C-alpha cells in the first residue's frame, strides 16, 4: 500500500512503558506538626528570612561535597559546579532554590524532613509566644519549616549519590508524602520548589529577591545566581 507522505499522527511513535512511582505518607512528629501550624497561620512582619534558611541549608550540603571528598576522592571528578540557583516562574507562582550539594536520600528525606523531633522546637514555640522574632528559627534547629511563612506547599526533589531520585511534598496539615521520582532527573543536588501564598508573590520580584539576598545571605561562600525570565 504505496505512501509518499504520512501525517504526524500516523508516525507518531508509541509511548515508553508507564513507570510505577511508589509513595508513601508520615505523619510530622508532633510538635513538628504544632510548629508547623504556628508558621502558617500567625502574622509575622519578617517573613522573608525563608530564604536565608533555606540557601544555609543548601550551603550547607555544598560544604558537605568538599568534606565528603576526604573519604571518598571520586567526587573530586565530578564537573558539576558547586553553586545556588534561584528561579521565579510567575506563570506558575513558584520559588524554586536548586543546589548541587549532596542531595537527600529517600531515608534522609523521612527522617530529617519531618519524622524525627529537634530538642529545640518546643523551646522555639514558646519563645515565639513569649514575642520572639522569627528570625531566630535558624538557632532553634528547624529552619526548614520556614518555608511555610510564604509557601503553601513545598516540593523538594533531591538526588544523592547513594540512591535514586525522591520527591518529598507537604501541603502542611500534619503529614507529608515521599514518591520516587522518575521524571527529569536533576542530577545530584536538591531542588526546594515553593508554591507561593497569594499575598506572597513579592518573592517572585528580581528586586525582591535580590534585596533579600544581600541583606542576610552575604556569607554562602558559593556562587548564587538569580534566573531571570525575559518579559515578554
Ligand atoms: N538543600 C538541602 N540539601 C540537603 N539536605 C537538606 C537541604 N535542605 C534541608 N536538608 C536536610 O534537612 C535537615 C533539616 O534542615 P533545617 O530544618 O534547616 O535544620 P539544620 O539546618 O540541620 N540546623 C538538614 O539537616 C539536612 O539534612
Ligand atoms: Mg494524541
Ligand atoms: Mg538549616
Amino acid at each position: 500500500v504505496p505512501r509518499g507522505s504520512h501525517m504526524p499522527e500516523e508516525t507518531q511513535t508509541q509511548d515508553q512503558p508507564m513507570e510505577e512511582e511508589e509513595v508513601e505518607t508520615f505523619a510530622f512528629q508532633a510538635e513538628i506538626a504544632q510548629l508547623m501550624s504556628l508558621i502558617i497561620n500567625t502574622f509575622y512582619s519578617n517573613k522573608e528570612i525563608f530564604l536565608r534558611e533555606l540557601i544555609s541549608n543548601s550551603s550547607d550540603a555544598l560544604d558537605k561535597i568538599r568534606y565528603e571528598s576526604l573519604t571518598d576522592p571520586s567526587k573530586l571528578d565530578s564537573g558539576k559546579e558547586l553553586h545556588i540557583n534561584l528561579i521565579p516562574n510567575k506563570q506558575d507562582r513558584t520559588l524554586t532554590i536548586v543546589d548541587t550539594g549532596i542531595g537527600m536520600t529517600k531515608a534522609d528525606l523521612i527522617n530529617n524532613l519531618g519524622t524525627i523531633a529537634a530538642s529545640g522546637t518546643k523551646a522555639f514555640m514558646e519563645a515565639l509566644q513569649a514575642g520572639a522574632d522569627i528570625s531566630m528559627i535558624g538557632q532553634f534547629g528547624v529552619g526548614f519549616y520556614s518555608a511555610y511563612l510564604v509557601a503553601e506547599k513545598v516540593t523538594v526533589i533531591t538526588k544523592h549519590n547513594d540512591d535514586e531520585q525522591y520527591a518529598w511534598e507537604s501541603s502542611a496539615g500534619g503529614s507529608f508524602t515521599v514518591r520516587t521520582d522518575t521524571g527529569e532527573p536533576m542530577g545530584r543536588g536538591t531542588k526546594v520548589i515553593l508554591h507561593l501564598k497569594e499575598d506572597q508573590t513579592e518573592y517572585l520580584e528580581e528586586r525582591r529577591i535580590k534585596e533579600i539576598v544581600k541583606k542576610h545571605s552575604q556569607f554562602i561562600g558559593y556562587p548564587i545566581t538569580l534566573f531571570v525570565e525575559k518579559e515578554r
